């Protein structure tokens, strides 16, 4: 998929890749080569072809595709800034222990529910 | 405090410890050591003085005093026939599991409080 979001980014502006090798520090055979999936650029790489495009390097990666430290639903309400405020990391540890044989609360306001009378409760 | 205990039975009935051997299997000698906490009895023995007292083996340790599996208010809501009832040992391990760097729920009732709005939960 990323080789095929730069070859997406290339074509749709009806580009050469000629151009784009001007405008960029970049070699038309390498980004034949990148466009190809050939080997995977950099940040730096991407930042360049961001500039040629000119996009953000941000999104350059809005289509693309290529385990976590937290159950996801607790995740984002810590990540939310409007509802995580006060949850302090120790009360993390304590919300990530809690799971039934799999089963866990799914969404942010779940995991708030929860925090919010165990909270009181200790 | 148990051989406290077994003197303090035989003491109160106003009984020498011949009377207590004639009836019991025991001898004076033994019952002698048992008294003076050199040596521990079998429950065999307990019921025996239980027999010569005439208490239960339950009643006998009723003063006496001489690391839990479950938190003390966890336990206790498990052994509670009438509030237990639907607690399954799945949920147990669950509810085991929630504590705030050494701040746990109380009583019974605070584990049935956490145990009912979590089951809604998952």
């Amino acid at each position: 998929k990323l080789h095929e979001r730069l070859r997406e980014l290339r074509s749709e502006r009806g580009l050469r890749l000629k151009d784009v090798a001007e405008v960029a520090q970049i070699s038309v055979p390498y980004l034949s080569d990148l466009e190809r999936g050939r080997t995977n650029p950099s940040l730096e790489t991407l930042q360049t072809l961001a500039g040629a495009y000119n996009i953000t390097v941000h999104d350059l990666l809005e289509g693309v595709e290529f385990e976590g430290a937290l159950p996801k639903g607790l995740s984002d309400l810590m990540a939310d800034p409007t509802l995580g405020p006060q949850i302090t990391p120790d009360w993390v540890r304590t919300l990530s222990r809690i799971e039934l044989r799999g089963k866990r609360p799914r969404d942010k306001q779940d995991w708030y529910e929860i925090y919010l009378h165990l909270k009181r409760i200790l």
